[PDB]
């Protein structure tokens, strides 16, 4: 029994939930769940895993989008249906200003269109903006909690490599479009790329439905060091208790 | 005479950082009238520029005159002399039948539908407002009581076509825009406006920062046509608004 | 009154069928006072409107303002008001080694550096002059002895980023425009202005004629910015000899 | 552990193996490596799930890509890093041509590029091509198995909703560029709908890589489990076959 | 022998010439070449046939483009090497306005580059302009044969068929961009279509050549010697 | 005077039931290529579209010239089509990008790059310019019952000879800025050789149910110093016509 075609869900599984949290990798799913009130595991499909929770009486959605705006793009459509009206999104990230460091968390304002599925909703010209109501639960959240905190503009890529202009791979090549364009970023203020929110908030401020995103630096390609695995995992938390804090202030 | 077309120099600001950019030259002189110690500065084509004091604080006063072009050389000429931070204040016309004439629109991004934006950033990035600058905007028009939208702007190089007009001398719109203005409706889209998308994308490309406010004089998808003093009162209220933010960003 | 934006009626016009459009406001009034009966009509923003007589027939003067927008408006209503025939006459940066400042460039089409144009017409369409109002241009020019150059212009959004213009703020200029002042100075392009792009597409897919003028004050393969102080009436008064073969 | 970011997988894991089969979705690796001589589990992070096997006494890579280009294009440079230079993908499809039946095998000779990935590899003017090797031996495996085969192109959206033009939703409208799209492809001879080949294709194809694509009819878009499921394993088998012959 | 790849032309073939009368038929050279003193057989390769004339004791090309932008793009490109500086095009064109008949005469000001070859030379923002003194001398010849000419904008396709908006052909379908094109150049007030335009004109006046465009109209969407003396007798004035 | 079609002056009697064509560039070559069948005749001459009919084991089997370029190619193949026409062989020469690819070599187009316009007039951007499977196969065959050295992949295919292709030797010497570097790209991405039609050719065919294959004869190098006399090329032409007209055969 579902109602839509991949999350393997029902609008009776959700229990009224209007709000989901979406991060991207499936294993984080049940983490953040456990972080609010009786959590209990819903589905598991492809790259959908799918957990409901409560928070302050309040069903909440917790479900992974898998890398990449077309699966997001799945996932969002899907819990539209079942009713979600508002997403977070939660990740990690690589900054590409100097002056952002492993362990501070950034928020995103609006994204630099370097996908395609966003161009499924809105022609290019349109915003990937992020809503305001989200943003600002998000930075709040942020701010009570401590963390050193970023808002402003993201770079989404469709790729990991080259349309990040990484040169280490196979064929050490990156295509003519995307030569140069970090520096270009970089110089524009862009604070850093990750793969998902362009697609997400386009999808969402063209369709009457709430986005937010938020995520924790884990690392820095104008830095020098690297450094270990144990900022990593806690800056993650840090971010992880960012969007659930953010979360109850959406309900 | 520092800079070429405003015709003033890093001394006329007193060390302002922030700028209040309504578009017509002629609202300037009201705008900084609002505030301590107004003083005219100059007034050279569409731009007319005045100097005043908000809790002490050196502020500028700089129409933009209408559209992305002449709003580009305003902006950059201010960067040039110290400003950091750009409020936009305007008039728009609503198509969204839930926003009533008299509302007032904060804008977190807009639809780039000029060319002014391109010359900043490729189409891609986003012309996004700066959070500070639409958190004091939606802040003030609260505690000033005003009913507030807050969402995404259509900003369009023309008047008449870009805006699906279709009472023209000509009466035809160019293929791109035709069917436009319910798609916009359909995304969400509040309203139409002529000089966000270059001023936020220049300034959010730049490490400049923006935000825009308007008031509602029309709307395109009711049939009255607005009471002449209710504009009057929504105007001076997006203005009060505009001039509650600035407070909160020197 | 009967327009939205530049407080004119029908009226105001006296059957007047052409205007000349320049860009800023406070030299409308000075183009006025070449030709007979100058009176003002009006002054909203950026658009301040005279009316003059020539040969015995009424001629507007209204400025656009700086840009491709509020040309558009400037020519949407001034054509809603009757107009037919405008013509531009404006100032220009030389991207040619050889053109003078003082020099008259007479535009034939436009290169689209900008976005109004594209509200009118995709951008395959070319931004070109009514042949009548080049010939007029032309012929009006080799009249006053102007040294002129006719040909192609490069019509920007931007007066900094788009010209290529380095000494700003930031200092740097997008990709799409990095080297591309070396580009068209290659494909002959004579200048650098505003408005033409707009202008001459909006006329060319109306039905409108429109011809495009202006006087060089900074020559770009030189410097950015004109000294200057400076101090071209030659350019005006072609402009305004050209409109007296268009009546 | 790991040579590569994301697949935790070593050159050694590849045990030599040159080229991988690429489902989409993760749980499909193990019944195709079923298919072979000694497969073998190698890892699972994220949508990668990556299995080894033999055939005829050659190793061979099952990795899954997930749902869409950016996975996809993970997966395939990982690989390629780990030395794999041959890639197919088998996969599941809705038809959109009123010929093309359940239980139909499409190879695809190229695709229709509705995707962002393959654009981070070569300019929209280059062909989302397959492999001349790979169609090859993906058409004779198909006719040497019996199976009703259609060789084209195929359409790759980065959506499963408005780029295929569903208009089921929950906003029940498709964005401008593809409304009435559908029946666009239709009259152009486009096979199907599927979600990852025009980043696979392309990727392939402009970096010296050799790629293809079969897919098995479960669902025609014009108009059972237990059919579709038959279908699935025959499309498998034909994957698995056409392997041999490229090893 | 030959100087340049396509054409089979030497340098000294031309004899000095700097104006070249490009048509786009083959076998409509020699009969344009035939109006002027001493035509001369050039060569004769691929669809690329050239004749010698002299006109006011000036030599003088007349070349053929074959249809279309590219090997126009050839043509021009081949024929500048060895010195020509100002191309003249005649054709023939369908006319899209009601206003305009058959048998009159079309000067083209710039075109609509619906064509890929005006891009191989300048991107799309850059006009399809004609040279001032060639449409004017163009203009100023239509007088002297007493045509009724029309100056305007021309739609330069890169096909005859789907580009042109005609649906009479085997699949009977046109691509989603040309869907409604016809009705919106008419409406935007242009004059006619026609193929080798948008190339020849933005090729040229991106390179520093001059560059003019008449055109006899042989038929009328909405329901050729003339031209040809013409572009004879404006070529006349561009020497 | 008899012509079903607005250009190439043919009817459908001229076919005789013909359902595939040869489609070379130059109009000097159809009379050649034909020479390879059997009981050649000549239909036709107009423009750049010269055409003759021949027999092939028996079926009537049309030749006929596009010229050089998408445009022509476009009407050669529409009105070829009317005209009862549904599977299409190109044959072209052609120079190579590749170090590896040997003058004299002998080169299958799967796909091309789109640098022509004529394609955007039947399908969008993103809509390949890929070959029809059957005449790939055929023509690949074809080349090893000749014996040629092939090379099968992806060809630019360019609306002009000159900037298009990064020529420099030029009257202007000038490259605009979309091509500059562009050579050097489409080397790194695989890309064997540059023509002027395939792109056009292949476009309009896959998105309106036509067959269409390409096949070319490299004549020169790109790269290296050495340029072949006209004895060799001419020997590399008819290895590649050999090849198309064996191909046709597999394809009747
Ligand atoms: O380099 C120059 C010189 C003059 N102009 C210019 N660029 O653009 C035109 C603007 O409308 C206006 C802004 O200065 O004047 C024109
Ligand atoms: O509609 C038309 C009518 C005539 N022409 C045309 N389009 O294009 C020109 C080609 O060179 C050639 C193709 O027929 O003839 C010209
Ligand atoms: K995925
Ligand atoms: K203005
Ligand atoms: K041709």
């Amino acid at each position: 029994k579902s109602d839509v075609f991949h999350l393997g869900l029902t609008k009776n599984d959700l229990q009224g939930a209007q709000l989901a949290i979406v991060p991207g990798d499936p294993e984080r799913v049940e983490k953040i769940a456990a972080l609010m009130d009786k959590p209990v595991k819903l589905a598991s499909h492809r790259e959908f895993t799918s957990w409901r929770a409560e928070l302050d009486g309040k069903a909440v959605i917790v479900c992974s989008t898998g890398i990449g705006g077309p699966s997001t793009s799945i996932a969002v459509e899907e819990l539209a249906q079942l009713g979600i009206r508002t997403f977070l999104r939660i990740g990690t990230t690589g900054a590409i200003q100097p002056h952002i460091n492993v362990g501070d968390v950034l928020v995103t304002t609006a994204s630099v269109r370097l996908d395609g599925a966003s161009l499924h909703f809105a022609p290019m010209e349109f915003p990937a903006v992020a809503d305001f109501a989200c943003t600002t639960a998000l930075v709040e959240a942020a701010k009570s909690i401590g963390a050193t905190t970023h808002v402003g503009v993201t770079a989404s890529s469709d790729t990991f490599y080259p349309g990040q202009e990484r040169y280490d791979t196979y064929s050490g090549r990156v295509v003519r479009r995307f030569k140069g364009s970090m520096e270009e970023w970089q110089a524009m203020g862009v604070m850093n790329y990750e793969m998902e929110s362009a697609t997400l908030l386009t999808m969402c401020a063209s369709q009457g439905l709430r986005a937010g995103m938020v995520a924790g630096v884990i690392v820095n390609r104008t830095q020098q060091e690297i450094p270990n695995a144990e900022t990593m995992k806690q800056t993650e938390s840090h971010a992880v208790k960012i969007v659930v804090e953010a979360a109850r202030r959406l309900l």
